[PDB]
């Protein structure tokens, strides 16, 4: 199947992210210091272990070389010092763009005070992300840090449709929409992530991607690891049901046109860069049929086998 | 995904299989006496550690009973003598369903003469398979055993893009085509299994299975174990890399609306059942979208969580 828009594909210091089913491999996105990661001792000061961060980071672009599935770092942080500690060791610690993330607003705003208009900043640092309770002091705080590409999180607890994204995005009545909002905050790049409730719901989030990619062309992921670490029957069961199960949960948008997924802790990389590769391998391999050229020759499928 | 034609539902032995997608979960099929399985000492006479077998065929029934996919046994023999004896096994051991199967048609139709008309067999034996090679003496087997179920492979190296496949099953030029085959063998329910060349083309595997929902309705699926087995670069990452590589090949075609996999050898149910409950889980959770009603209770997504 192919989209009827033309798809936007982002060149994200050099990281490919968007276009047809089968066209670019997907894009993996691995959190580091969130909330229990046991590298991190203090997540007010952000004390963190330098040396297994590096070794993430260094397996992290060792699996991307074995797959071609290119990789953002998720960047979570509790506190603005924390953050913006974390931020300069990743500048500084791999190539890779990376999501500046917090569950607090405060956090993400204070951390591109202090990271500031840097052109390094404007390249690399994607916003995550512009949600539902966007504040007029965020989009300040975006837009003085001169950023260019974010997350749009169209996920609304009242709106659980797909068909609502069309309404999250473009506005409805007196509602700006997100794409809107970004757009007053300079943001040109729009990475749109419906959102995921729980495992089950990951197929409404893979259908609102569909609309999305469909009507507009913007690429479209989500981020499926909280509803599987969640899921404490299947977690407690060990390996490798754990991992098949995460999989099949994190193929899963990716067999339906999805463009990118977080897939929550890096430590899990080399279970789910093995199995999402598999799935972009098969997925270009029906290109053969569909006359969709494959936008890289650094693709799982000319890599796996 | 919902399909164009109205789709057929087979009701074998109390294993539903076919529908729409999320009418009904996969149906799960595991192999047992397969070559080289280690609880076989002697496969030519079919001798075998009958608790062993058993203890399989229990975990098998504990697993469905766990996530609602129902199974069906898939009885692999070298030798008439051996896939007799294991037929008798697999008849009085378990109330399931199987497939009787061997690579050589002749061990298939020595096998089935040798039981004889039986309404069981009847009812819980399904031939696998009507292929390309097949014979009036097999058909004649099979309508003189008054089976009513078969595989339809549409295996063959002549035949490796989807429609070609839709061509050896629906007849072309000066061929009747399988199906129409299986009609005169007596064969009024037909499980169509489009073969898997290798991992890539699964993706045309489930074309061809999405061609076949599209324009007759009949249950499609697949037997991708064979090609993840010969994918050495992976296999040779060893657990839980191989298991979600695997996962992910079995789980492609049920994403895009399949009816049941031959999973490979029932050793590896435990991970299969988890990686395929859990696609299916999300695909039921689509149905309000797609206009379809789950057919029975027993359910992934109403099981798993
Ligand atoms: C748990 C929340 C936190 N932040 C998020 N960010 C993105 N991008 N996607 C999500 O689903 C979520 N979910
Ligand atoms: C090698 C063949 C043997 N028999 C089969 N039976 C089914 N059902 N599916 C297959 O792919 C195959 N492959
Ligand atoms: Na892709
Ligand atoms: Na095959």
């Amino acid at each position: 199947f192919k989209f009827t828009a033309q798809q936007h594909v982002y060149d994200i210091n050099g990281v490919k992210v968007g276009g047809q089913p089968g066209e670019y491999p997907t894009v993996l996105i691995g959190s580091i210091f969130y909330r229990g990661h046991k590298i991190v001792s203090d997540g007010q000061k952000g004390i963190f272990d330098k040396d297994a961060a590096k070794a993430l980071l260094d397996q992290e672009a060792e699996l991307s070389a074995e797959t071609g599935n290119p990789f953002i770092i998720d960047v979570l942080g509790e506190s603005v010092e924390a953050l913006t500690k974390y931020v300069e060791f990743i500048l500084e610690n791999t190539t890779a763009p990376f999501l500046l993330d917090s569950i607090s607003p405060d956090v993400r705003v204070g951390a591109l005070k202090n990271l500031g208009k840097d052109p390094e900043i404007q390249k690399r640092l994607i916003y995550n992300s512009i949600e539902e309770h966007y504040t007029e002091e965020e989009l300040a705080a975006i837009k003085e840090a001169g950023l260019k590409t974010a997350v749009i999180l169209a996920f609304s607890k009242k709106a659980l449709k797909p068909n609502a994204r069309i309404d999250l995005l473009q506005g409805k009545d007196d509602k700006e929409g997100l794409i809107a909002a970004a757009k007053r905050a300079g943001i040109e790049q729009f990475l749109v992530d419906p959102g995921v409730l729980d495992v089950a719901s990951n197929s409404w989030t893979t259908e609102a991607i569909n609309v999305v990619k469909e009507q507009f062309g913007y690429p479209g992921g989500c981020a499926p690891s909280n509803a599987v670490y969640l899921w404490k029957k299947m977690r407690s069961k060990g390996t490798p049901f754990f991992e098949v199960a995460g999989a099949a949960v994190f193929t899963y948008p990716i067999t339906q046109g999805a463009d990118f997924i977080l897939y929550g802790p890096m430590m899990n990389a080399p279970w789910v860069y093995r199995a999402i590769a598999t799935t972009d391998a098969m997925i270009a391999y029906n290109n053969k049929l569909t006359g969709v050229k494959m936008g890289t020759t650094e693709h799982p499928l000319l890599k796996i086998f």
